[PDB]
């Protein structure tokens, strides 16, 4: 319709080379939630049940761009913005949604903050854990799972396709109580 009632924004870069790696979590889960995508302008967009989700194809660092006007052109409140990222500052197998406050150094969601002026907006924090040398940041969040960990991602994947529709027909509160206690882990 005109209007839209929430917008949910994986985080990922556009590309073959980048679907398999750790970065790409977010369009993972949204690929999971069974929409239909197409093409609008710098994104993949899907709707339903009155709102739209967005696999941003402005690259990870870039996606405010694209998130922030969407957001103000809809009046969209920030309690009905979730963007689901791949975090660094949980272990894999932790998946957390989080109302406002600090970027912690994701590069995308900094993006969205600077661009709306706000930290407001809610969150989806899928663990992915630290290489074991800060050196190794951004090779680490360019590759893909160790094969070690892919029964954790795909524990993670499940529980977080859950955790989308959860907020977008519950809100946030409901959905931290059932999600953010869990332990997915081996």
């Amino acid at each position: 319709g005109s209007h839209m009632m929430f917008l949910v924004v994986g985080q990922g870069n556009p590309g073959e080379r980048y679907a398999r790696t750790r970065h790409n979590l977010g369009f993972m889960v949204l690929d999971r939630l069974g929409l239909s995508f197409r093409p609008r302008g710098e994104a993949l967009v899907a709707e339903a049940e009155g709102g739209l989700f967005l696999k941003p194809l402005t690259y990870y660092n870039l996606t405010g761009r694209a998130v922030a006007p969407l957001a103000r052109f809809y009046k969209i409140p920030p309690e009905r913005i979730l963007v689901v990222h791949d975090e660094m500052d949980l272990p894999l197998g932790r998946i957390r949604f989080k109302a406002g406050g600090s970027a912690a150094g994701n590069r995308g969601v900094l993006s969205i903050e600077e661009a709306l002026g706000t930290r407001a907006f809610h969150r989806l924090r899928l663990g992915i854990g630290k290489p074991p040398d800060p050196s190794r940041g951004a090779e680490y969040v360019l590759s893909p799972f160790r094969e070690e960990e892919l029964p954790v991602v795909e524990r993670v994947l499940e529980a977080a396709k859950e955790a989308v529709w959860c907020w977008v027909r519950e809100g946030l509160p409901p959905c931290a109580g059932r999600f953010n206690g869990l332990d997915l882990s081996l």
